[PDB]
């Protein structure tokens, strides 16, 4: 099964909701030649013990989220910055990855590298917990009956997995030192944050990775929890979705000026990003 | 308002809840009087700092909460345990107190030195920042925009607040320590734990304190999501509610045979200690 017959339409209507709701528009932040080098340099070698080779087209491609869905106007800290490209992409390989190839010996300690690299002490403790949250527990779910059982009951019981499991609440987490906004930390470190951002994230990422994942036989997509092939069953699943969407932009707007900006940035940012060619 | 005229027939459909989809009964660990006087000096001596004298009574009332929802059967660690039932007792008097004497740089000291005495290096960290977390959380959202709206939009929005606000994240991140269980550690540190049982904790508990709590302007509470005061809305929302609690009790059936137990004996005894003395 697919979707493609909706791409089109809910690509529209997608977009149409983001102007109406958020209206300001997502900017890419501009690394310079040096700070780019940096990253790949940095996202290479903590793969190499892992035996994988990565093109930098490859790196480029998975860092573009973080790129698009930071909140540029606010960024206070560059070293933080690069520290979530990094820890983006090395994340994006070990989750494209052969399971049985997952060496946590070997992996761990880079993790642990990047975040000694860029963060102030007490910052590189939370980022590390959170990656290392992270990465056991998407090894912890892979064919794990709890993980068949959240995805298939419902969207509430599915949304309450993927504040872990599409890796909202480590974003969160390793994001915060970007800032240094108070309220924006206290909320990541809560995970508050996670939260409010999880279903406008994954249920664009979910829409738009649908036809790879059902193909892949992989359950971890909301759009599982319809008949994609009845265009008024899933007219009413992807409003019902939408609806979600809103509701969580308007609840949104209510916390800080600059929080608000982060939430709804990343929501927008990834949108555009996932929408994009490269 | 008041739930006054539902008091009954709710606990008693809650008990046949749990009866019907928990079946185990939660049991309660007993401390002896040397471990309880221990727990109690270590409270007094926490919040002694802020000018509070608090009667052993008033502890053990506390206190409770933790003898009925932790898992006896799974206990490894009853210095961890201790721990919990320390940092319990003195949140809850840092809740019930007045958000003026709120001296974040007396108190927060008084937290780390319980989680470093009870804890070892690593877990005395991780229960010390879930500790820290909340009572930060708590003295943000005191008449914080984003608690109106957060409480008053819908059930999924009230919950989400909650599993900070009523201690969820918190408890599961300073008990894994007692069961030395992987699994459970987890899905404590992932929060899963946290979000699998917060809406059995928090209806229960919303139900039982609903009076006092509008009495109060507090507007923490998913039942004023509905009119009380209409018997057939009113029991409306209550089923909605216990669907919400079935769901979740369901679908913690599927973890590990350990966790699961962990999760329910929370969530049910949470429900008889409630509903005790
Ligand atoms: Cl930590
Ligand atoms: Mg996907
Ligand atoms: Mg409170
Ligand atoms: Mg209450």
């Amino acid at each position: 099964s697919s979707v493609r017959p909706y791409l089109e339409e809910c690509t529209r209507r997608f977009q149409e909701m983001f102007d109406r709701h958020v209206v300001t528009r997502p900017t890419k932040v501009e690394l310079t030649d040096a700070e780019l080098r940096e990253v790949i340099d940095d996202c290479n070698a903590a793969v190499a013990p892992l035996g994988k080779t990565v093109s930098d087209e490859r790196w480029i491609s998975y860092v573009g989220v973080v790129l698009w869905s930071q909140s540029p106007r606010h960024i206070k800290d560059m070293e933080a910055f690069k520290a979530v490209c990094v820890l983006n992409c090395v994340t994006f390989v070990w989750d494209d990855m052969d399971p049985a190839l997952h060496d946590f010996g070997l992996f761990l300690p880079q993790l642990r590298k990047i975040c000694e690299k860029y963060y102030g002490p007490e910052d590189a403790e939370v980022a590390y917990e959170a990656a290392r949250a992270f990465v056991t527990s998407d090894h912890m779910f892979r064919d794990s009956p709890i993980k068949a059982a959240l995805c298939t009951t419902s969207p509430e019981q599915y949304f309450r997995f993927r504040v872990t499991d599409i890796g909202v609440d480590f974003w969160m987490k390793m994001s915060y030192p970007i800032y240094r906004h108070p309220e924006f930390t206290e909320h990541a470190k809560t995970s508050l944050a996670a939260r409010m951002t999880t279903r406008g994230l994954t249920i664009v990422n979910d829409f738009y990775s649908y036809d790879r994942e059902v193909s892949l036989g992989q359950i971890t997509n909301c759009f599982r929890l319809c008949d994609v092939s009845d265009e008024t069953a899933f007219k009413e699943f992807f409003q019902a979705r939408l609806d979600d969407m809103i509701e969580d932009i308007e609840c949104i707007k209510a916390f800080d000026q600059l929080t608000q900006d982060v939430f709804l940035d990343l929501i927008y940012g990834n949108f555009v990003w996932t929408t994009s060619n490269k």
